[PDB]
């Protein structure tokens, strides 16, 4: 590689090609998708980044930057064989400044973020559960979690970054300076540069916070006026609760947050116990930081910052971003989860988020405000199936998940549905997934991509074409 002489000349830390740093930095969290890049640049300061992105640029590699590596679909690596890959995970600084404002590194790992802002001064912002998910590739394409209703997607608190671009200069975006950048880095932020720092207004934290299951015991008879009576709950439902519906063949579970105490919680859900009959809520009341730690899982590092983190899984995913639903739409779909589902072998699962009502701050912004489309739908769907370590995931995985989602989406009008970035299909076809990721702002998004990166290097196979 002239690009690793390059980096060694520019005095760029990089990993030596099969040796035990490239397998620390160099194996994607997704054993069903590895890749090998050309070049593994290890930086600890932004001037390491531009040196990084500079000789990229003068060899006409492809760059990806990999912040916590938890793409489903290896995106930090490039989604192929062969880029610059920038390892960002030795950046995890979170600084807390006296008037709730935060610049944080995008190599920090949400977990840290959590850990940080809470223990310098009892702050937060609005991300997901996993600790270990990188908080850059989690914030540049939206962020949803356990208060996304009460205080938006994680990219809704961000005030401002610091981007190298791929000319190797460093930029600051904003509301009021590069506000095109700033705006295409909030939903579709890889293609732009190597983001190096995210500027947000933290709220405070919750000293009060309250986590909450409910056990259902539901059929092919039951399951669809329950889904429809969980939709239509959520459309009113207070700011103050995020929740969602999981599925398996072992069944249905609410699980949920509510920002306040549990009495409050339990007066909130009385008319959903009671459109379902025969539940019981269980809650606890925490605060914030135990509300991380509970939902990271039993036995998981809550804090992790070592270049040795090595979560992995052996999985394919899909995703939906939908309009409220139909019950004959929701028949549709326990129809093929009581039949397809029921009797398939794969150890698979969804998710149904409420996303949006009239109170939440997800679908507060218009779908043109910031590059995350997804602001007009209601329901977010995640759909996961996984095997173990050391087994081949089976192609027939693919149709099921497929059906899954289609059982839903093949009734839906165009253009009112699409799919998150943050849980990226790789099964479909290219331009299809740019549209199904960022819908209508896709024209607006190529015209800032003919601005900032026309050379297209910070490039995948579902991302931004160029053009003006
Ligand atoms: C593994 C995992 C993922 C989860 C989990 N829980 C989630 C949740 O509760 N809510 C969510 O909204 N999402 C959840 N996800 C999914 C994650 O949000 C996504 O998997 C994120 O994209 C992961 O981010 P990260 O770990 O940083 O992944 P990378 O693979 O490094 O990058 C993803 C993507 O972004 C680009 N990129 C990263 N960093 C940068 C910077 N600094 N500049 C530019 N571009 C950047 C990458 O190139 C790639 O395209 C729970 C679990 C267990």
């Amino acid at each position: 590689e002239a690009v690793n002489s390059c980096l060694t000349q520019a005095k760029v830390p990089t990993d030596a090609q099969g040796s035990q740093s490239w397998k620390e930095d160099g194996t994607a969290y997704n054993l069903r998708l590895p890749f090998e890049p050309a070049a593994i640049a290890v930086p600890t300061t932004v001037a390491q980044v531009s040196a990084a992105v500079e000789c990229g640029a003068k060899h006409g590699v492809a760059i990806s930057a990999k912040s916590g590596g938890h793409s489903y679909t290896s995106l930090g690596f490039g989604g192929e064989d062969g880029h610059l890959m920038i390892e960002l995970d030795r950046m995890y600084s979170v600084k807390l400044a006296k008037d709730g404002t935060a610049k944080i590194q995008p190599g920090a790992r949400l977990g840290h973020v959590a850990t940080e802002l809470w223990n310098q001064g009892k702050r937060a912002l609005a991300h997901g559960t996993c600790p270990g998910v990188g908080l850059g590739g989690h914030a540049l394409h939206g962020g949803y979690g356990m208060v996304a209703r009460k205080h938006g997607l994680t990219l809704d608190l961000m005030i401002g970054a610091t981007v190298v671009l791929p000319t190797g200069k460093v930029v600051h975006c904003s509301k009021t300076e590069n506000s095109d950048l700033f705006w295409g880095i909030r939903g579709a932020g890889a293609n732009f540069g190597v983001v190096v720092e995210l500027e947000f207004q933290t709220f405070a934290a919750p000293e009060k916070i309250t986590y909450f299951d409910i056990g259902l015991n539901w059929d092919q008879n039951t399951a669809p006026q329950g889904l429809y009576d969980f939709q239509e709950f959520g459309k009113g439902m207070p700011a103050e609760i995020t929740m969602q519906m999981g599925v398996s063949k072992n069944g249905y579970s609410v699980d949920g947050a509510y920002i306040g105490d549990e009495a409050s919680l339990r007066k909130a859900l009385q008319p959903l116990v009671q459109k379902f009959g025969g539940v019981q809520v269980t809650a606890t009341t925490v605060d914030w930081m135990g509300l991380v730690t509970h939902f990271a899982g039993a036995g998981v590092n809550v804090n992790p910052t070592s270049a040795s983190y090595d979560a992995h899984d052996n999985f394919y995913a899909s995703s939906l971003a939908a309009p409220a639903l139909t019950l004959a739409e929701f028949k549709s779909f326990v129809n093929f989860v009581s039949t397809t589902g029921k009797s398939s072998s794969h150890s698979w699962w969804l998710q149904m988020d409420i996303t949006g009502g009239t109170y939440s701050a997800v679908s507060k912004p218009k779908p043109s405000d910031t590059a995350y489309v997804h602001r007009d739908t209601l329901l977010l769907f995640q759909f996961y199936d996984s095997v173990a370590a050391t087994a081949q995931y089976p192609s027939d995985g693919f149709n099921l998940i497929k059906g899954l989602r289609q059982s839903i989406s093949s009734s839906l009008k165009a253009g009112t549905w699409g799919m998150y970035a943050n849980y990226p299909d790789s099964q479909i076809k290219n331009d299809r997934a740019t549209e199904m990721y960022w819908g209508s702002n896709v024209a607006k998004l190529e015209a800032v991509k003919a601005k900032y990166d026309p050379k297209n290097l910070f490039r995948n196979p579902q991302s931004i074409k160029p053009k003006a």
